[PDB]
């Protein structure tokens, strides 16, 4: 899934 990819970068740099 190459969006999830982005996704956890995303959720990591975001959210925490």
């Amino acid at each position: 899934r190459r969006w999830r990819r982005w996704w956890r970068r995303w959720w990591r740099r975001w959210r925490r």
